[PDB]
């Protein structure tokens, strides 16, 4: 139907603004901490500790399949990444103090992802 294409077309354009903020978001985390996911062979007991894993390229691939809905799906698993992060490392750690940072510079980010979601709709 025509619905489902224009449908369809909202989806793709959503899927740029995503991939433009995933950029932004990304930029903020120069040291390449949350790029990958943790490794299991490396951190053999991460399962036990944390339950839904997520890094940017987890992100990038379910982006790319189009496989984010809305802004709130993709903003829960960018919170995913820094609080697994908050909650695996102690504070006195490089890790956590680089998902604070990123937290607190993503905010800005977001703040206005979110305008631009509801004004073009």
């Amino acid at each position: 139907s025509m619905e489902q294409v224009a449908m369809e077309l909202r989806l793709t354009e959503l899927t740029r603004l995503l991939r433009s903020v995933l950029d932004q978001l990304q930029d903020k985390d120069p040291a390449r901490i949350f790029a990958q996911p943790v490794s299991l062979k490396e951190v053999p007991d991460y399962l036990d500790h944390i339950k839904h894993p997520m890094d940017f390229a987890t992100m990038r691939k379910r982006l790319e399949a189009q496989g984010y809905k809305n802004l709130h799906e993709f903003e829960e698993d960018f919170d995913l990444i820094i609080d697994n992060c908050m909650k695996y490392n102690a504070r006195d750690t490089v890790f956590y103090r680089a998902a604070v940072r990123l937290r607190d510079q993503g905010g800005v980010v977001l703040r206005q992802a979110r305008r631009e979601v509801d004004s073009i709709g």
